[PDB]
DNA sequence: CATCTG
DNA sequence: CAGATG
């Protein structure tokens, strides 16, 4: 945890590159779980060689880690942080509709940078034109007390439209956090689930009203179930509008709300312990169901759920408010 | 995983 | 349809 910290992360670039850059997805692989074990490793590695025990832990790993320890430096991680070719591919990489794949075209065309986006906007596509237009914006996190008005929004055109609706911000939001990157609506009604058979405008009715009263700006995908777009608060008295803010809505059967609604609510870290112990006390858990394990090695059945109480109860835990969520 | 591009 | 993105 701080112990192998420095191999740890220098393994991380190492790896991040390999995936990124070049496209070694296997060497990139390599990188990971080598960082995970050493990660986990009790002490404190004195050498390469005393890595190279470890599973995961190859000759060229063990290699570098020497180096590494023997300076405080690597070269090829001294020549890939230079390479201005590598340093692109990690800022295009930053504009939203833009990963590796793509990041790599531009870049052979000679877009490298964000003017040569501007310049070259004929050759991107729409989502990645909003990121481009938003680049900004999109990095600003989002202030606690903006999602408070945010969510005050959602929450009243949704109840407009459908006494029915049940909505729920979770992320971050919903987790205490001062401040989060992006605001994820949890969404069902008593009028749509596992099986009966769709009712897309259950989604598209909604959409339409945000975009009706001007809260949502522009739309990044819209499918069935799932929307991601941009919003934004209004501004008041014209000298401070605000940033505009990435969203994303999901339709849900209303038999599965909680368990997703528990779920995206996160930590991954309260997920997990959460999992876990559903384990013990018998059981199973993903992002829509619990499901009494059977003995014959495993087995199914989807648990009826009414609140997130329903859950812990189930796993016969404590239940934990929202914040205390954090792992 | 669900959505988009091409 | 494969392949990309979030
Ligand atoms: N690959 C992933 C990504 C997220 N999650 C969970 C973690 C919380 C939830 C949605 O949260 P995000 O917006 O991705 O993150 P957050 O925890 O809300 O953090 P923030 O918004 O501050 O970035 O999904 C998961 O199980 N697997
Ligand atoms: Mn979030
Ligand atoms: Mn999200
Ligand atoms: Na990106
Ligand atoms: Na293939």
């Amino acid at each position: 945890e701080t112990l192998n910290g420095g191999i740890t992360d220098m393994l991380t670039e190492l790896a991040n590159f390999e995936k990124n850059v070049s496209q070694a997805i296997h060497k990139y692989n390599a990188y990971r779980k080598a960082a995970s074990v050493i990660a986990k490793y009790p002490h404190k590695i004195k050498s390469g060689a005393e890595a190279k025990k470890l599973p995961g832990v190859g000759t060229k790993i063990a290699e570098k880690i020497d180096e590494f320890l023997a300076t405080g430096k690597l070269r090829k991680l001294e020549k890939i942080r230079q390479d201005d070719t590598s340093s692109s591919i990690n800022f295009l990489t930053r504009v939203s509709g833009i990963g590796p794949s793509a990041a790599r075209k531009f870049v052979d065309e000679g877009i490298k940078t964000l003017e040569d986006l501007r310049k070259n906007e004929d050759k991107l596509n729409h989502h990645q034109r909003i990121g481009l237009k938003y680049f900004g914006d999109f990095e600003k996190r989002i202030p606690r007390e903006e999602m408070l008005q945010m969510q005050d929004i959602v929450l009243n055109e949704v109840k407009k439209v459908d006494s029915e609706y049940i909505a729920t911000v979770c992320g971050s939001f919903r987790r205490g956090a001062e401040s989060s990157g992006d605001m994820d609506v949890l969404l069902t009604h008593p009028s749509f689930t596992s099986e009966s058979t769709k009712q897309p405008k259950l989604l598209h009715q909604v959409v339409e009203q945000l975009q009706k009263v001007h809260f949502i700006t522009d739309t990044l995908s819209k499918g069935e179930t799932k929307f991601m777009g941009v919003c934004q608060l209004p501004s008041k008295n014209d000298e401070k509008e605000y940033p505009h803010r990435r969203i994303d809505i999901r339709l849900i059967p209303k038999d599965q709300y909680y368990c997703g609604v528990l779920y995206f609510t996160g930590s991954d870290i309260f997920n997990k312990n959460m999992r876990a112990h559903a384990l013990e006390k018998g059981f199973t858990i993903n992002e829509y169901t619990i499901r009494p394990l059977g003995v014959t090695g495993v087995a199914g059945e989807p648990l009826p759920v009414d609140s997130e109480k329903d859950i812990f109860d189930y796993i016969q835990w404590k239940y934990r408010e929202p914040k205390d969520r954090s792992e």
